[PDB]
């Protein structure tokens, strides 16, 4: 219910008005104005011709690190029905009011019954089974080789790694049943969708714009196409383009068929600097159900190194989404430039970290859980197991895209925040 | 004041809360929760707990166009006092009511008076001379050849070039005179800032975060810096890293001090597969006052090109901001992959396009403005000329980079809008 003075300073500037000139327009005291920087908020909003929530301050500020015992996430519980029977329970884990919380499931469905698959949602997961038994992941209508296999639980010596984890793709649906006697549960984990932003934005286009947008985005998304869109947007044709940035027409369409060749980036980075576009997003990702992101106990147990004073081995990662991270972590500083969610799997931990108030810790046992805000020193202290989820917009990779196309960034953000 | 479908059901998608679920929490009827997907809202918010803000549906819906004449731009006009004097007049281009509008600025500091400083800003704007006078452009406290230059007028014979053009660089302070007697308007246009929403967050943070982020943003931003803090978060160090890839130490070493070379690329892409990251980030961008921006007439000219049915010639452009375009257009279809700003400096000119009404159109005499969202397909017709502005997140260059890490992008966009 705050007014953000970073905010309202943009949008006076944007007006081109002076706070005595706001003031002043708003009908309010010039001293709380410049305090700022309920009743002044609509006033303030009216003035400067926005809506409320875009001089709206963030409902948490200077958080640091938020905790959950394992007593609070065990209360969470609810049951879920589906397909006539208790399907799932589900537990949320430590998450800032109002965040998507990190979700722990019982899987319930037995052995015997094919588990009814969700409608999907867009972000990503990992999923990881926790054990203690192997379940079935299900991701089709028809049960084949491709829609239909087990993610297996550590029964051997190293629980704290303790099973499969797999990447849960945008939008397909999926679900999971018991293969076997044995109980299980997972833990599901997401990240903030990348493309969010851009369907909250396309969902108000004209449905005509709309249908334009998806004729530009059909089929092949190549280097080729991207840049075709980058000369119309600055009025150039191949021809001027190449022209313009002293390139022979035959060495740009080499540059398109390969475009991660060092001549082939020489070529495009030569047309960005010309024409003002960053040539980097017109480099190839990879080419894009289950196998490529299919994380056994093997491969984590292949991946096992020692990171400071911890073990860690690595849980399911795609290349294509850079932001969603997971790690198992033996314990017996940690800053990152993102957020994270642990739970805790096995002993008494301490997690300790410096907030506002100084040194500050939490004791927490198995299914107790914490968050991080990004950039927060964090340490874990005790004998050992704790699982590391990490998500976040700030710093996404987007973000390290910007950032590395901006002069003096620290001094940037100074400035943003004094 | 509205719902946004969209976000109502990734609220409840989060919540993992059916619609009959929701409704009963929300204590609301059924039926209006489907349709859904004033009191409705606050419960709703509540039952989800999230801030209302965080259901709202935009403001504005199924823009396509919007328009302003010359009229109601010279009704726009506002006195700035600086320095004791009449110092600008200020008027406003057609935008979406809310949105930051295009500005056109009458110099009038005369050419005896060295024009005061202002505070500068953190959006990015590309400044051009409207003529007909030459104008001083001042960049700093000192006056030197590097904080003291002139923005020539066309004085010439092909005036659709109005004059020279710059990039206003992020928040250093900056003000312009008349260079002698004549007269001179300016128009300059802002691009959104790409790194806002980092900074709208970062502000958030705890000093202790923060101070730790201006740390890793600190000095040096290359290849090796964003690659440890990649390695931080998914608790690898360069050895473990390294092993995980198949790389030797000596050949992600040798990567790191050419990552555009590609054999670098070639590293880096092999280590971003295996570690779940985008190598595309870790790439160079040019490295980082007016003079490089600066784009006189007689580089406009010689950029000059047939694009379909117009004349184009090139404005100051930067690639380190891929989002902000400028170019003259000569008229005697266009659709871009997000919003544009026109303002006509010549002739009596025809905007069509297709809404979702069917075909509309304006008639737009000089100093008449439109501006057109995202794909909209249009077109201007009539003797004829007109400066074409560009600007907008969406698409934007850092949404290319994640619909690049898309599957099937164009029905991922269709799934969110039905």
């Amino acid at each position: 219910m705050r007014i953000d003075p970073f905010k309202l300073a943009h949008w006076m500037n944007a007006r081109k008005y002076t706070a005595a000139q706001t003031a002043d327009l708003a009908g309010l005291p010039l001293d709380d104005l410049r305090r700022l920087l309920p009743a002044a908020a609509t006033a303030l909003a009216e003035a400067l011709s926005v809506e409320p929530s875009q001089l709206a301050a963030d409902a948490h500020r200077n958080l640091t690190v938020v905790h959950k015992s394992a007593e609070e996430m065990h209360a969470s519980r609810r049951p879920i029905q589906r397909d006539g029977i208790h399907f799932y329970n589900y537990y949320t884990l430590a998450a800032p009011e109002g965040r998507v919380a990190p979700v722990v499931l019982d899987i319930l469905c037995p052995s015997d019954r094919l588990p009814a698959l969700n409608n999907g949602h867009l972000e990503p997961a990992i999923t990881v089974n926790l054990g203690p038994g192997d379940i079935n992941g299900r991701w089709g209508e028809e049960i084949t080789p491709q829609t239909w296999r087990v993610l297996h639980a550590n029964h051997g010596g190293d629980r704290w790694i303790t099973g499969d984890s797999y990447v849960e793709p945008s939008y397909c649906p999926h679900s999971y049943s018991l293969a076997g006697d044995a109980p299980a549960r997972i833990v599901s984990y997401t990240a903030q969708s990348n493309i969010s932003p851009l369907m909250t934005e396309a969902n108000n286009w004209s449905t005509g714009a709309f249908e334009e947008a998806l004729k530009a985005l059909s089929g092949k998304v190549s280097a080729g196409s991207v840049l075709d869109l980058f000369l119309a947007r600055r009025a150039h044709t191949r021809t001027s383009a190449a022209e313009a940035a002293g390139v022979p027409p035959a060495d740009l369409e080499a540059a398109l068929r390969s475009p991660a060749s060092e001549t082939g980036l020489t070529v495009l980075r030569t047309l960005g600097r010309a024409l003002g576009f960053d040539y980097r997003v017109l480099l190839p990702a990879d080419d894009q159900g289950v196998g490529k992101t299919w994380t056994t106990i093997e491969d984590s147990r292949r991946s096992r190194r020692t990171f400071g004073t911890y073990e860690a081995a690595s849980m399911a990662s795609a290349a294509h989404l850079p932001d969603l991270v997971g790690s198992f972590l033996r314990v017996d500083d940690l800053i990152d430039h993102a957020e994270n969610h642990y739970v805790v799997t096995e002993g008494r931990l301490t997690l300790e970290w410096d907030g506002p108030d100084g040194p500050a810790s939490v004791e927490l046992e198995p299914d107790g859980s914490a968050w991080t805000g990004p950039f927060v020193r964090h340490r874990w202290h005790g004998t050992g197991t704790v699982l590391k989820f990490g998500s976040g917009a700030h710093l996404g990779y987007q973000d390290w895209l910007e950032l590395t196309n901006t002069f003096e960034p620290a001094a940037t953000l100074r400035r943003g925040r004094r």
